C-alpha cells in the first residue's frame, strides 16, 4: 500500500527523473535516478530524504521538478520547464491513473515547492501587494488541475531565505532587504491560498510547510546545527549550510525533512 508522491518545484526539488527512465517501485522509490544523483546537495536532497529516510511506509516518488523553475513564464519567466509544464507533463503521463501509478485520493500526496525564482527575479521590478496575488492565483489554477483528477492530499512548502544567500548578501543589504521584504507578502498570500483553498473545498487534507522560519533558525544559530557560520559554501554539502553560492546541501536537507516528518503524518507517507 504505498503512498504516490508527486513532486513540482525549482533547483531545490530536482532530482532528474525521467518519466521515460526507470519507474518507481518498492525495490527501487525514487525510480531514476539513484538516491543521491541529479541534486543541488551533493547528495539526497528533502524528497529523497522524505522518501527512503523520513518515511513511515511505502513512499513511490516521481519527481517532476526541474532547476530554474518558475511558477508559469506568462508571469516571470526563467527556463522552459516551469511549474505549468510540469503540470502538463503529470497531465501527459499520470493524471490517468496508469497501471504503473495507479494512485487514488486516498494514497497520493502532491508536494509543490516553487517561487524562489520568481521572488529572485521581480523583486525589484514588481509591486509585491498587488503582483503576488497573480502568481499565487496561478498556482491555485495548476492545483486546481490535479483535484479535478481526484487528488485530495497537498504539500505546500513556502520560500525560504533566499535572501540570505551568499547570492544575495554580495549584492547588498540593502538588496538582501527588499529581495526579504517582497517573499514575505509572497508567503503570506502562499498561506492565504492555501487556507482558502482548503477551506473551500472541504475534503482535502493539506500542510503548509514554513521552510523559511526553519531555515532562519539555522541561518540565525548555525553552531547550534553543526555548521560554522552561516555563510560559508561547500560542495561537500555537510562542511557549510550552502552547497553552492544559492542553494543548501545535503545536510540542512537532511535537517529539513526531519523536521518536515511529525507535519507528515497527516499525509500518510510519514
Amino acid at each position: 500500500n504505498p503512498t504516490y508522491f508527486f513532486t513540482f518545484g525549482d533547483s531545490y526539488s530536482q532530482t532528474g527523473f525521467s518519466a521515460s527512465g526507470t519507474q518507481p517501485s518498492a525495490s527501487n522509490p525514487m525510480g531514476n535516478p539513484d538516491l543521491g544523483i541529479g541534486t543541488t546537495t551533493n547528495g539526497p536532497n528533502w524528497i529523497g530524504y522524505l522518501t527512503t529516510t523520513e518515511n513511515a511506509s511505502l513512499v513511490l516518488s516521481y519527481n517532476l521538478a526541474a532547476g530554474g523553475a518558475t511558477i508559469d513564464n506568462a508571469l516571470v519567466p526563467f527556463y522552459p520547464g516551469d511549474l505549468a509544464s510540469q503540470f502538463r507533463l503529470f497531465e501527459d503521463v499520470y493524471a490517468d491513473k496508469p497501471a504503473s501509478a495507479p494512485w487514488s485520493a486516498e494514497d497520493a500526496v502532491f508536494g509543490v515547492w516553487i517561487g524562489i525564482n520568481d521572488i529572485g527575479n521581480a523583486y525589484y521590478s514588481t509591486d509585491a501587494e498587488t503582483y503576488t496575488p497573480k502568481l499565487i492565483s496561478r498556482l491555485e489554477s495548476l492545483v486546481e488541475e490535479v483535484y479535478k483528477n481526484g487528488g485530495r492530499k497537498f504539500l505546500f512548502l513556502n520560500v525560504p531565505p533566499t535572501s540570505r544567500s551568499p547570492l544575495f548578501l554580495e549584492q547588498g543589504e540593502e538588496v538582501v532587504k527588499q529581495h526579504a521584504e517582497y517573499l514575505s507578502v509572497y508567503n503570506e498570500n502562499l498561506e492565504g491560498m492555501v487556507d482558502d483553498f482548503t477551506k473551500k473545498k472541504g475534503d482535502v487534507t493539506t500542510v503548509l510547510y514554513d521552510s523559511w522560519s526553519f531555515m532562519t533558525k539555522i541561518l540565525d544559530d548555525p553552531t547550534a546545527y553543526g555548521f560554522p557560520d552561516a555563510t560559508c559554501i561547500n560542495d561537500d554539502g555537510t562542511s557549510c549550510i550552502w552547497w553552492d553560492n544559492y542553494h543548501p546541501g545535503m545536510k540542512y536537507h537532511l535537517l529539513q525533512a526531519e523536521d518536515m516528518k511529525p507535519k507528515l503524518r497527516k499525509l500518510g507517507g510519514w
